[PDB]
């Protein structure tokens, strides 16, 4: 029953995991390894997947991150989450899976719509994802959400939530803005979010304390907002120097040149390479962090899907415990590495 340390909004999705024959991917015109949104011709994929005995597990980027936070805090209601689901059986399944973990949730039911679902197709050591948002798109933040989230000072939203309406994330960020110890955190989520919601994201970033994103997402951000010279928008983020310049330029989108006691930090995950972060410190001076990622033989890497969500989960957990920026990154790395070494987007039982 609390205390709630982290509150997030997202697109609640039920993952249906199953091993399928190559004929399946070809049958639904899917490209092995790609993560996409179901096309009209792929709408029968979920019903068709049943003949492969799929396993139901809670999914969704933000949901995956708070589930990590909840697992680490242990106390029921340590993390809160809100999103929209359908009035279907799938919605009940997802809801029960979450209650089972002690997560505090309020799923808004959208009559006549289907709960978000993602087909996690395992084929040739490769994962192919096909997501159908459905009811997720109907989510509209309830007027009493701040009461539901009472006590939490860490707020989180994925750019994926902008696909329902940017107003949800803007309202959450709006609540935290101006309050020194209220921390709004955001994930770039995907390259298309950066372009599709350019202006809303620009406004949202001004109200953001911590921005998470991977190399490609930050690359698109830098290009869309002209953070680096056209001659540099092509450079590889695998290059420390370039990554640092991208992070430093991105930090400007959060600070707007001003300096307060509020947290202003940009974190870029870079696969096996060191995580890079740019932070505006107490007196306004910018500091760059570089945190090495413990080596993990490609041999032991099952799948890198969900790595980013787990990273954020660990980072936010550490942040709630008041750890330093470097310590938060290390916790995120630990969580990410656990998840990528086994089937599933959750922390192992032993972890
Ligand atoms: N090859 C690797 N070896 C060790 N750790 C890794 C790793 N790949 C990812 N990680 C861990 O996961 C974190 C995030 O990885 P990354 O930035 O690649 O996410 P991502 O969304 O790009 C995965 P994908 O490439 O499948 O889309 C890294 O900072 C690290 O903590
Ligand atoms: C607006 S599109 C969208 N929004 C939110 N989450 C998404 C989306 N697409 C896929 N996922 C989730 O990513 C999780 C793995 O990182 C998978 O578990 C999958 O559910
Ligand atoms: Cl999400
Ligand atoms: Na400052
Ligand atoms: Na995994």
């Amino acid at each position: 029953t609390g205390p709630m340390r982290v509150f997030a909004i997202g697109n609640p999705i039920l993952d249906l995991v199953a091993e399928v024959p190559s004929s399946f991917l070809d049958e639904f015109f899917l490209k092995r390894g790609d993560a996409t949104l179901a096309t009209p011709e792929q709408m029968r994929i979920y019903s068709t997947l049943d003949q492969f005995n799929p396993t139901s597990l809670p999914g969704g980027s933000a949901l995956n991150s708070v589930r990590v936070v909840q697992k680490l805090l242990r106390k029921p209601g340590s993390a809160g989450y809100m999103g929209a689901i359908g009035d279907d059986p799938r919605g009940q399944v997802l809801k029960e899976l979450c209650d089972k973990e002690g997560l505090a949730t309020r799923f808004m039911v959208a009559p006549g719509q289907s709960t978000g679902v993602c087909a996690v197709l395992i084929n040739e050591k490769e994962r192919t994802l096909c997501t159908h948002l459905g009811a997720c798109g109907s989510f509209r933040l309830p007027e009493d959400w701040t009461t539901f989230a009472s006590g939490a000072l860490i707020f989180y939203a994925t750019a994926y939530t902008l696909t329902a309406t940017p107003k949800n994330a803007l309202e959450v960020a709006g609540y935290a803005h101006g309050i020194p110890n209220a921390i709004f955190t955001l994930n770039l989520s995907a390259p298309f979010c950066v372009e599709l919601y350019k202006d809303a994201m620009q406004s949202l970033l001004l109200h953001t304390n911590i921005l998470f994103g991977n190399e490609e997402e930050f690359a698109h951000l830098a290009k869309v907002h002209n953070l680096v010279a056209a001659e540099k928008t092509a450079l590889s983020t695998a290059n420390k120097e370039h990554a640092v310049e991208v992070c430093t330029g991105a930090l400007r989108l959060l600070t707007a040149g001003q300096n307060t006691s509020a947290t202003k930090l940009v974190v870029m995950t870079r696969g096996h390479n060191p995580v890079i972060a740019a932070e505006q410190t107490a007196d306004g001076t910018v500091v760059v962090h570089e945190v090495g990622v413990p080596v993990v033989a490609a041999e032991k890497i099952v799948d890198t899907n969900g790595a980013g969500d787990a990273f954020v989960g660990g980072f936010l957990y550490a942040l709630s415990q008041g750890k330093t920026v470097k310590q938060c990154i290390m916790c995120g790395n630990a969580c990410a590495q656990d998840v990528i070494q086994h089937v599933g987007f959750s922390l192992s039982f032993t972890f």
